[PDB]
């Protein structure tokens, strides 16, 4: 069948991955109690944006659900499925004739019914007419809380939609759940989208120079990423933090936009992921910036190296994501007692939450179409109301499928040692005079991407090992 | 005082600029017989976004006027200017103690009173209180219509500003025609735009290679942009079109994601722009995939910088833009017909507006902090009701400090050469035996920005003539 591809060396992707998609949603439905038959799923599309109230128009990125489920690049489409028989049909907007002047060749149906691989497509101005003679029970459309963002995703909505049943509640859930667990042709996808950002980590690290600019190494990235892997996205901003900025967790945003000059005896902690056809990577890489581990950078750096592959070691079918945040924890407590930051008996430290002084974020999170992908916290998995553990991304147990970031770190941030420090619970633990010398230090974040199986299969490759890295920086082959 | 700054090579722009801006609107508003004693324009900024219901975070870029008047990078503020006096006071959100951990240093507001050197900084949460303890007369608030988008700019809104009186009519119309002539420090930032989106040009014409994809080149001019000139956005999508694809005027977008692979014969037409400090620029070059001219391209290319250069030859102070449109439309009539690709009387050409056929979008537009510029259609002036013309985006006449773009272009685009083959009126000029020969062909575009004087200065710098390109392609210096 047909395939998305953009030339060179760049992966085809068969659009069978969403039709495998739209099957496996169906059955997932078919087997809900609640759901009547002849319910047809409703999805709409994304539509083009513009900044502000300027013609500039913004790139348009699709939708995640509906890529999901249909793998569509075109704005302004709406996506229907019958559950029963799991018929698919794809509405495309009916284009003016100046469109071939201004944006290029007005495509048939019958074009789009061949590029998308779905049994069916129609104009959007003719969606009502369509649905109402197919005579469905129901419309299923997607409503429900993104436990990350706190946004509820708004569902469809079209002309004459009121004269129809709409059901807003079923549909979020399944779908969520359909997307937690990966194809193996989602799968083939990731590794490539891991593969190429693992290549322009890799270029990154040979590149930097004490003197530049962080942002200078964020387009370097990106350039690499686009032009030899036709990744036009990034799946987030990229976070290239040098010195202190290596503490700052969502660093190179616009208030803080990867503006600060690499120094020599800093620290890098490069957070950057490519992004293909709306499948996302994330990979961190932690360096010095001068090629040369320091003692004490080399000491942190390999406290974070132990606890990732202690976690991916200990990551198989059953484990509960919160033990493996905790195991990361006590590993970091080993470690910076072992440096002398720490004193004390490591038991106590963790009853008295130290671990999240030194890791405020969750271990690591769900990732797919979305960088922190859905289905974290399903109904019935909760939220753990304890420092570091608050900010996990899901709670849930680890099953086969599962696609998820593996990222321990140790940050020196000021404002939470201080806090700890004026706590007698806490205080105890720390040496102020060795902590001292770390302040200012940054933070060392090392991040993989993992698939769950009867262990896990790593998909990302890149310089770990102090002497790895070193050798890489310093220009060996 | 204060600058923005990448470092390296990247231009300083002094925070002045955005003060005089400030001085300018207040300057026009006391003149302006509606507008009461003790007035306060009111301006909201962009908040940060985030791809739909997801927490996938948005590349936060400033709203237009906002930034005019400010050059706020931080989302979630507001600005206030007392009209009588001049002041400014700058409102930054009250950022949450997780702030440090998760986004970065949590600055003092005087440590952005010093930044962007405002007379008073205040957190959003307290505005109310702040304007009502002011007591002004009226809320001066920004609400209009972009005339290229056909979008309604929004106006500020606050917790309680229900208790103030508010005009929504005055200023949109008058920071609007401020925003049309730009001051001596704006162009200097203009200036440093096409500079640096000119030499990404350069060494995209020197990197091109048949068999390419046109994405290689958008991703080596952005990645030139950003890491040599600071330029962490374009000022629009890449439209990097080859082959056929050069005579489709915004190629390039999601539906069309510049993914054709280079061929041998084929022209390129690449229009791209880099943006600095929310400052635009917008060049398009025209070149053979191959580094070649055939003598066909060459034709249709040369054609097409006759009309540029008299064009900009002919931009005067009370010149009438569509002039010029007319001007470009009737040199390349007159080029098309000397290549035997129309015959006829040019004059007949002209009245039958056959010049659309081959252009059928406006010959230039105002150019600043957004690529389409506000203010090419303030009330009075209208839209011409013909070909090629209607898609002009001003109909207003030249006058000194205005940045505009000039950019004729030829295009063979099969459905209009189809309907005037099909039109009595049209088709007799048409040759079809020399015509055929050119289907396919693409287009040509030619575009430079300049700058209105007594006549104009030209802001772009790459390699125009035939022999110029080809040099440049050659990967010759200078
Ligand atoms: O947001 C998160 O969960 C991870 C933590 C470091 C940055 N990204
Ligand atoms: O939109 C406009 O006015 C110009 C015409 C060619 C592409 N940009
Ligand atoms: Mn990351
Ligand atoms: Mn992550
Ligand atoms: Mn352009
Ligand atoms: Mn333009
Ligand atoms: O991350």
């Amino acid at each position: 069948g047909p395939s998305f591809w953009l030339g060179n060396e760049t992966l085809k992707v068969p659009l069978a991955l969403f039709a495998l998609n739209r099957q496996r949603l169906c059955e997932r439905l078919r087997k809900n109690p609640a759901v009547q038959a002849g319910s047809i799923v409703v999805l709409q599309g994304g539509e083009e944006t513009q900044r502000y109230c300027t013609d500039t128009g913004v790139l348009f990125r699709q939708e995640s659900f509906f890529h999901w489920a249909f793998g569509v690049t075109e704005p302004g489409c709406y996506g229907v499925i019958d559950v029963d028989t799991g018929k698919s049909t794809l509405f495309v907007p009916r284009l003016p004739a100046s469109h071939a002047t201004w944006m290029g060749k007005i495509h048939s149906k019958e074009h789009f019914k061949e590029k998308y691989a779905v049994d069916d497509v129609q104009y959007v101005d003719e969606i009502a007419s369509v649905l109402t003679s197919q005579k469905p029970s129901v419309l299923l459309t997607l409503r429900g809380v993104n436990t990350d963002s706190g946004s509820v995703c708004r569902e469809a909505s079209f002309d004459g939609i009121s004269k129809f049943e709409v059901n807003n509640t079923i549909l979020h859930p399944e779908i969520v759940e359909c997307r937690v667990f990966k194809t193996d042709m989602e799968l083939e996808v990731l590794r490539y989208t891991n593969k190429i950002s693992s290549e322009a980590h890799r270029e990154v690290m040979k590149a930097v120079k004490v003197g530049m600019k962080e942002y200078e190494l964020e387009s370097l990235f990106e350039h690499y990423c686009y032009s030899r892997g036709g990744m036009r996205h990034s799946s987030y901003t990229c976070i290239c933090g040098s010195g202190e900025n290596s503490a700052v967790l969502h660093y190179g945003h616009a208030g803080a936009p990867n503006d600060r000059t690499i120094q020599n005896g800093d620290m890098c902690l490069f957070d950057m992921g490519g992004e293909y056809y709306c499948f996302a990577s994330d990979i961190t890489c932690s360096f010095p910036a001068n090629g040369k581990f320091t003692a004490d950078q080399k000491a942190v750096y390999e406290a974070v190296l132990r606890s990732s592959r202690a976690v991916m070691g200990a990551m198989k079918p059953g484990v509960w994501w919160p033990d493996m945040h905790r195991l990361a924890d006590r590993i970091h407590l080993e470690e910076l007692a072992h440096m002398g930051i720490l004193s004390g008996s490591v038991d106590a430290m963790v009853q008295a939450h130290l671990g999240a002084v030194f890791m405020p974020h969750g271990l690591g999170h769900f990732l797919g179409i979305d960088v922190h992908d859905v289905g974290g916290y399903p109904e019935g998995v909760e939220r753990i109301d304890e420092p570091g553990l608050r900010s996990l991304r899901t709670a849930r147990h680890l099953q086969p499928g599962m696609v998820l970031t593996v990222e321990p770190g140790i940050y020196f941030i000021d404002h939470l040692l201080d806090e700890a420090l004026a706590d007698p619970a806490r205080a105890s633990f720390l040496n102020r005079e060795v902590l001292q010398r770390f302040r200012g230090f940054g933070g060392v974040r090392i991040e993989d991407v993992v698939v769950t199986d009867s262990g896990i299969e790593l998909l990302t490759c890149v310089p770990r090992t102090v002497e790895e890295i070193e050798a890489c920086m310093a220009g060996c082959d």
